[PDB]
């Protein structure tokens, strides 16, 4: 194991990093979601009167949204700390900071919703709730149709059944993309991400000796990541128009502005 | 025991040099001779960001603050791999980690900066450049108020003429600080930091047999050093109060 225990070794730290940064994991995610426990089974939301009872424990689909921006915000929160600690990040161009994080946080936000869905519904409210996938549906469509496609990213993506040590390197590949538009120095980005591919390669072949080819499956699956952001962005530009009183945030509105 | 207490100092030294670029012993290099460029006016600093490259290069007193804070997110990932170093961290509890970490990279960061400070200013750009003490106490308020703490510290801190290699375990034993608030487990830390502590003091009559209670002075630079940290978060609110997307989400913290 020669420059392999230096992959090794980036691995853990982005692992150590990634648990530090992010309080839902996909471990306790899938914990939930089973019923490994009596003590983290989650109020299911289905209908109107499950959203009514289930408001006591943390327009209606005007608020459902506005609480998906919130998580969004928070989101963009916890994944900016984690590629702080990328090694290299912050050596970075600080524009180059700026554009990486402005066009890699969604496709992170959605690889990370992944771990907190399957094919019926979502976990919400830190995997206290859990909203099911046809009471989403079921919403006034406009809003009904945004989260179909996360479902369908989510439940081809959940096959490769990544754990979090996987996650952590995966979307720090992300945020390191060197073909991100307007970056300044794009070399010192691909060395980073270079060294990232090399970790995440190394960190798929022992972690899973057994699937064939995971690596490239993996990195096909950021297509997916593309178009899910691409119709995402274009639902967005009809809400503006349908709902002229509701408030997009400001830091939602930094990310998406001219993508 | 002893020899127990030297490798300690000697791995703290290699991971030390491993994770700090700009070291003491560099920095005082260029502080003596070895070729900075001087940032003494205005002039000069329009003329330092045409020329060399930066991190402040993006009013002019803003701007020399928010670089002061930028290089502190950069000077954390440092302080972060280095603790990662220390015998006894990663094995810690995760949340603890993080609070060590989370009180202790001000203290730390200071520490170091005195390693790029002298009487008459402060090292900049891993070494290529030096702004001057008078240049900063020339921006307007508050921001002209700022780093003159940070000197007059350096300053009675430097007095004390450690190297590296006593700076490489100092700095160990204030992240191993057992009374950061919020700690869930503060014996393994307490532990470890009663090891980082009979290393250094060990290490400091080794290699300064001359001072007799450097070991003392050198802990009692601790106090002065929390009350410039705590004296740096109240000129940080105020400056909250004076400067109104992305990027403020990266510089969330310093
Ligand atoms: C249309 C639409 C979007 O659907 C969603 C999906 C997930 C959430 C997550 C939540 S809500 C809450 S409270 N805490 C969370 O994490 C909210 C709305
Ligand atoms: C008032 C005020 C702030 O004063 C300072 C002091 C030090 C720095 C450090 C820098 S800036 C750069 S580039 N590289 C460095 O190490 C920046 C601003």
């Amino acid at each position: 194991n020669p420059e392999s225990a230096d992959l090794r070794a980036l691995a853990k730290h982005l692992y150590d990093s990634y648990i530090k940064s992010f309080p839902l994991t996909k471990a306790k995610a899938r914990a939930i979601l089973t019923g490994k426990t009596t003590d983290k089974s989650p109020f299911v939301i289905y209908d109107m009167n499950s959203l009514m009872m289930g408001e006591d424990k943390i327009e209606v689909a005007i608020r459902i949204f506005q609480g998906c921006q919130f998580r969004s915000v928070e989101a963009v929160q916890e994944i900016t700390e984690y590629a702080k600690s990328i090694p290299g990040f912050v050596n970075l161009d600080l524009n180059d900071q700026v554009t990486l994080l402005k066009y890699g946080v969604h496709e992170i936000i959605y690889t990370m919703l992944a771990s907190l869905m399957n094919k019926d519904g979502v976990l919400i409210s830190e995997g206290q709730g859990f909203m099911t996938r046809e009471f989403l549906k079921s919403l006034r469509k406009p809003f009904g149709d945004f989260m179909e496609p996360k479902f369908e990213f989510a439940v081809k993506f959940n096959a490769l059944e990544l754990d979090d040590s996987d996650l952590a390197i995966f979307i720090a590949v992300i945020i390191l993309s060197g073909d991100r538009p307007g970056l300044l120095n794009v070399k010192p980005i691909e060395d980073i991400q270079d060294n990232l591919l090399q970790a995440l390669e190394l960190q798929l072949k022992l972690n899973h000796p057994e699937s064939s080819q995971l690596f490239a499956k993996l990195l096909q699956k950021m297509t997916d990541l593309r178009q899910i952001v691409t119709e995402h962005v274009q639902l967005l530009q009809v809400i503006k128009k349908t709902e002229t009183d509701m408030s997009l945030h400001p830091l939602l509105q930094e990310i998406y502005k001219d993508l």
